[PDB]
């Protein structure tokens, strides 16, 4: 049964996860993409997003995306770079 969204009385997902248009929590494009009901910016971080820190100990790249690659953790990384 739905764990978030309108069929869950506006309930939000834990750890900032995206609530899909179908009412479930997750982090792939099916959850965070078009139709996403809430917390759709799970993968964004840094200066352009209220200085939010990434979950899962991910680095916040200079472009404001969360990840583990050298591109997200090296050169311009905003937080949790190591
Ligand atoms: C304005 C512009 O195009 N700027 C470029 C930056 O966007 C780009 O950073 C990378 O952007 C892509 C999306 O366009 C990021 O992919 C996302 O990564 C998350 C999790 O890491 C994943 O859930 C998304 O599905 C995925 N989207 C796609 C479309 O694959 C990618 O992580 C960003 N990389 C970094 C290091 O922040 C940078 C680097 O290529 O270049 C700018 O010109």
């Amino acid at each position: 049964a739905p764990e978030c969204g309108e069929r869950a009385s506006g309930k939000r997902c834990p750890n900032g996860k995206c609530c899909s248009q179908w009412g479930y929590c997750g982090t792939t494009d099916n959850y965070c993409g078009q139709g996403c009901q809430s917390q759709c910016d799970y993968w964004r971080c840094g200066r352009d997003f209220g200085g939010r820190l990434c979950e899962e100990d991910m680095c916040c790249s200079k472009y404001g995306w969360c990840g583990y690659s050298d591109d997200h953790c090296e050169d311009g990384c905003q937080s949790q770079c190591d």
